[PDB]
């Protein structure tokens, strides 16, 4: 995250740290409880990943240096990578984790609710995109989750901003004209949240951009309003 601020434990107990482990262990990506044994996330991240048993999820983390040789994790039982994903800038960039057991919920991992039945007009005021990555183009994972409020942008606005590229109505965007706050390298796969009388939605999935907070380039998401017809197929 560019031109955010350290959360504090607790603050955001949807958020997860995706970890793979080959070679080495390392954060891969974010993403989002959405149920007991499910995690929603972006796509992209599984490109180099030879499967699911590589994979580790941690929930309730606040500082990546909480994870030791003994802390606990979810083992991941499948990837669920929607059919028509090709490259993250063309859209169709979610995927499922079913985990190998039940999140028991806690006041540090509590699921995010899916954008609402009835709620596809709602303009969302208050949007927040979190994660581990970097501040800067060239940069580091950070040790502490970052956080940051980004306004969304119309998808007229966003198209224009990306004339080489198809923004769809399965895209969202959200930036500042003159940039300064934004994801980065690390943060796909996590949340943009937004609180809509006083619940959180789970409005985007981080995705892609062109640079890292640039002016007149707004951070692309996943519309998540329009996978939940998928999201509930393949959770039932
Ligand atoms: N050490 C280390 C080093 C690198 C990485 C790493 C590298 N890229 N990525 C991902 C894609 C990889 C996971 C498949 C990625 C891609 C794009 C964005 C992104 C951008 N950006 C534009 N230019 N950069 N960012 C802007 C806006 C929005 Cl909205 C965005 F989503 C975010 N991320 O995370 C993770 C890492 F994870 N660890």
């Amino acid at each position: 995250i560019v031109g955010g601020t350290a959360s504090v434990r607790g603050e955001w107990p949807w958020q997860v740290t995706l970890h793979t482990t080959s070679p080495t262990q390392r954060h891969l990506c974010g993403g989002s409880i959405i149920g007991n044994q499910w995690i929603l996330t972006a796509a992209h991240c599984f490109y180099g990943v030879e499967s699911p048993k590589i994979l580790r999820v941690y929930s309730g983390i606040l500082n990546q240096s909480e994870i030791k040789e003994d802390t606990s994790f979810f083992g991941v039982q499948e990837i669920i990578i929607h059919d028509q994903y090709k490259m993250a800038e063309s859209g169709y960039d979610i995927a499922l984790l079913k985990l190998e057991t039940t999140v028991n919920y806690t006041d540090s991992q509590r699921p995010i609710s899916l954008p609402s039945k009835g709620d596809r007009n709602v303009i969302y005021t208050d949007c927040w995109v979190t994660g581990w990555g970097y501040r800067k183009l060239r940069d580091k994972i950070q040790n502490t989750l970052q956080k940051a409020k980004i306004p969304l942008v119309t998808n007229e606005e966003c198209q224009k901003r990306y004339r080489g590229h198809k923004i769809t109505h399965k895209m969202i965007c959200a930036g500042y004209r003159e940039g300064g706050k934004d994801a980065c390298k690390g943060d796909s796969g996590g949340p943009l949240s937004c609180k809509h009388n006083e619940v959180w939605h789970l409005v985007g999935i981080t995705s892609w951009g062109e640079g890292c907070a640039q002016r007149e380039r707004p951070g692309v998401y996943t519309n998540v309003v329009e996978y939940v017809d998928w999201i509930l197929e393949k959770t039932q």
